[PDB]
């Protein structure tokens, strides 16, 4: 239950209630782990993140608070409390390319992971900030004038590899209208065609409910490290599996 | 008061209590100006605009506050509503320019204004958002390369004389260091030191309180479109001034 996405072809409402702090066996007691849920307005996007945290935030109020209701969601929660801290270290990561606003998430390990430094920086030390930048590099220098997705696509598969190929890479992508994924440990997907009722989504210190539909023909795609509902339709990828979803559907794969 | 900045030596604690939506004689009635706020934590970024909402179903004069806490603030608290500008055209905008998050607010007009498309690109349709990708493209054009604050401190300031050129163009950057200023219309700050007692800085429909000090070596300074104090070493600044704060010192004007 590490990282969270959703691709819909309506906006559509995700409540996330972020269980508060307490005493337990292990897990969210008196501390609480990193966490980050990024979502799309049209070309806009909003970001709501925090790293680790001793007390029940304003940014953790913040994104309960706000009326979600968008077509792209990308988010990580709990995420490693290992290597350094502060914002700059949490995900996911926004940076602009082609007039768009592209959205990035991590999860998993990259050893002796060392980019050519380019136009993109990392403002962060992760190693997920990094690999993010180095695949928007790669981008931008195959195409530097906006291309379809199609097109573009092979540049981003290949850089996963290649990651890959350095440790766990598991990622979300997505410039507001697809949803790239990459998987490399797991991941896993379920589609909801309409009609649906709602549905609640949770792990053991978050819950995110999803409502009825909005129209007899919506379609909302739920992406996870691993199913937060009994497995109903939930297809778990296996490695080296990549998806691209824009409207709830599968574009390619 | 439209724009507003903050930059000080210690993190400070900023509370701003948008007054809910009331029935009055002009302004912020059914509907409300959309604001947006950014502020930083180290080199991390965050930013809020206005909710998708205010459906209050028009209940008596509700009150909501944000509570915020930084070194660097900059916002712009009076524009439109999200949902009649959209996202993608709320101030302030946010890029990552030599691995720093650069933030940037702007008020006024500009008349044909026609950039030449660069590295970065606006998402949405604003010349602001157009104003600040083409400040970011001839910096990043002139310094390939990381530069002190004075090297770069050239090229901001010729292009916002070009800018002007064109319209007003008040304006506030910063890379989480440093808070540029530029006025061609009206900005106005001041410096506060400690020893100082809680203020209240109040717009019509908006109140931004702040404390006392946290060390007797604190220093604090606002910047607003106009003096939202009544007047006390609130220092006025005239069409063509520009001033470089840090840490709530200046270092250049």
């Amino acid at each position: 239950c590490e990282l969270l996405g959703m691709s819909a072809n309506v906006p559509t409402d995700i409540v996330f209630s972020f269980t508060g702090l307490m005493q337990r066996g292990g897990g969210t007691g008196p501390h609480r782990d990193g966490w980050g849920i990024a979502f799309y307005e049209g070309r806009g996007v909003r970001l709501f993140q925090d790293p680790l945290a001793s007390v029940d935030s304003e940014v953790a109020r913040l994104v309960q608070r706000f009326p979600i209701k968008s077509e792209t969601v990308i988010g990580h929660i709990r995420q490693a409390n290992v290597g350094k801290v502060g914002l700059s270290n949490t995900h996911p990561f926004i940076r602009e390319l082609g007039g768009r606003y592209w959205t990035f998430a991590h999860n998993g390990q990259l050893a002796d992971f060392q980019p050519k430094p380019g136009f993109y920086r990392p403002v962060g030390e992760t190693d997920s900030e990094a690999a993010f930048c180095d695949l928007l590099n790669r981008v931008r220098r195959a195409f530097p004038e906006p291309v379809p997705v199609e097109v573009l696509l092979p540049v981003l598969i290949s850089a996963c590899d290649e990651y890959r190929k350095k440790g766990v890479f598991n990622a979300l992508i997505s410039d507001g209208d697809w949803l790239f994924t990459f998987c490399s440990s797991k991941l896993a997907y379920i589609t909801r065609r309409a009609p649906f009722g709602p549905a609640r989504l949770k792990d053991a210190d978050l819950t995110v409910d999803f409502h009825a539909e909005t129209t007899p023909d919506d379609v909302v795609t739920v992406i996870a490290t691993e199913p937060l509902t009994d497995n109903e339709n939930w297809t778990l990828q296996q490695s080296g599996e990549w998806v691209l979803w824009w409207g709830g559907e599968v574009l390619a794969k």
